[PDB]
């Protein structure tokens, strides 16, 4: 256990760092400081303003089982109050189809879903635990498609792909099942399939800005950390404006990047070097022939269509001059990765093909997205190692790499970090 008097440095004012501060504070750890590199809080919950309304450059949605986020809202006073999500499906040629009504493929898919639900309820019990420290079944360490194939459930990929590949998380040929099924566990998949999805009028960012404000120590912003060292049982942080000592270090920032400004030991260097991530690019667009509904494009979710628009978000139905965001991936382990420029051109051409041509791109962002490890590295015990290192030289590891790249998962992980190590 850790002394309540400890000076605790939390790096990153995204959901993970903000949650860490919240749950530390509610456990009686009052001497924490959150250090944020940018001038803003919420990280990839990022909801900029346009014509009196906030649009989403990052996270958009939750589901009713996001219990930790509910706890945050309980604290902040925020309410789930955004516009209803609705979707149609488009082929890569822009034609509308209704796959749930396909009388051959539909049943095959839902039968596979049924079958997978029972394997999850019986054989793979534990799969849905937050984090990876409870070692998942070995089958879950395989790429999702391989995991499905082993169990005869390939068809279920049709349901699972839409809120996964399109949402930036990569491709089932390579992404381990462990990640997929921690995010899209059975209740979560059911909620999404049904459209029972939380959104916020003021943006996902708002409740995090509000959480920060409720904190006893709101985040320090514009903190440029040049160096962290950990001699003599302490943590020393060097920034461009000061350098100070803490007792405990909580990392919610990318761990491979941490290597470059830290006295990283051999294990840290070895293991964090294996972290891979996604290049998920979002374009905030003004369009003609305004869509009446969000569009998903499964055809463009295939690795062979890397860089094409996989989904676009219809957020403000009443105003045809409001922002439509588009979503595409720029990388895949087995395909040549795509440039920003050539992908920008695909946004334009695909949106035209869909009959919603772009008048203007007002904002573009390639995000550092979904840090994870390969199936091989997962099977080789990556998480047993790294979780084994928790508390080493008073350093604790958290954020997306330790759980999943979603704001409930990381917040939940931070909450549990306090329980596991601090209380
Ligand atoms: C387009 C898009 C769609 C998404 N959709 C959803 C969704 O619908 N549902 C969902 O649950 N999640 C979604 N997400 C994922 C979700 O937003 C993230 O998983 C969540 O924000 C992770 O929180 P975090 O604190 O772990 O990481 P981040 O949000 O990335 O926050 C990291 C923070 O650390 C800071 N930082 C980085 N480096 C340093 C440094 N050197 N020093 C100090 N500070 C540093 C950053 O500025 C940032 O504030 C989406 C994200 C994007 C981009
Ligand atoms: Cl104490
Ligand atoms: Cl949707």
């Amino acid at each position: 256990s850790i002394s309540k008097d400890s000076r605790i440095a939390i790096i990153g004012a995204g959901p993970a760092g903000l949650a860490a501060g919240m749950y530390l504070e509610q456990a009686g750890f009052h001497d924490y400081t959150i250090l944020e590199r940018t001038d803003h809080v919420g990280g990839k919950c990022h909801s900029p303003n346009y014509h009196g309304r906030r649009y989403e450059m990052g996270a958009i949605m939750g589901v009713p089982s996001y219990d930790t986020i509910q706890e945050i809202m309980d604290r902040t006073g925020d309410k789930v109050d955004g516009p209803k999500l609705r979707r149609e499906f488009l082929h890569e040629d822009g034609e509308i189809y209704v796959p749930e009504k396909d009388p051959v493929r539909g049943p095959q898919v839902m039968a596979a879903v049924q079958k997978l639900g029972q394997l999850l309820a019986t054989k793979y019990q534990g799969y849905d635990a937050n984090g990876h420290y409870n070692k998942v079944h070995e089958d879950l360490m395989l790429p999702f498609d391989e995991f499905l194939a082993l169990n005869g459930c390939e068809a279920a990929r049709d349901l699972w792909i839409n809120p996964f590949t399109a949402f930036g998380y990569g491709h089932f040929d390579n992404v381990p099942a462990a990640y997929v099924l921690k995010y899209l566990d059975f209740v979560t998949m059911m909620s999404f399939a049904k459209g029972d999805l939380w959104t916020w009028a003021d943006g996902t960012q708002a409740m995090f800005e509000h959480l920060n404000a409720t904190l006893e120590h709101p985040a320090e912003r514009n903190v440029d950390i040049t160096r962290i060292t950990r001699e003599d049982g302490k943590v020393h942080i060097h920034t461009t404006d000061w350098d100070r000592e803490s007792d405990v270090l909580v990392l919610t920032v990318p761990l491979e990047k941490f290597l470059d400004y830290s006295d990283a030991d051999d294990d840290e260097r070895e293991y964090f070097s294996k972290i891979i991530h996604q290049q998920y690019m979002v374009d905030a667009c003004l369009v003609k022939e305004y869509p009446t509904i969000s569009g998903y494009v499964p055809d463009n979710m295939r690795p062979e269509r890397l860089g094409h628009v996989m989904v676009y978000y219809h957020r403000w139905a009443d105003d045809p001059h409001q922002i439509i965001t588009t979503y595409l991936l720029r990388n895949h382990p087995d395909y040549a990765d795509k440039t920003q420029e050539e992908c920008r051109q695909m946004v334009l051409d695909d949106m035209e093909t869909f009959g919603h041509p772009v008048e203007k791109i007002i904002e573009e962002q390639t995000w550092y997205y979904f840090p994870h490890v390969s199936s091989e590295d997962y099977k080789a015990g990556w998480y047993e190692k790294v979780e084994g290192m928790q508390g080493r030289r008073n350093t604790f590891y958290a954020g997306e790499i330790m759980s999943f790249g979603n704001f409930d998962e990381v917040c939940h992980y931070s909450k549990d970090l306090v329980t596991r190590f601090f209380v």
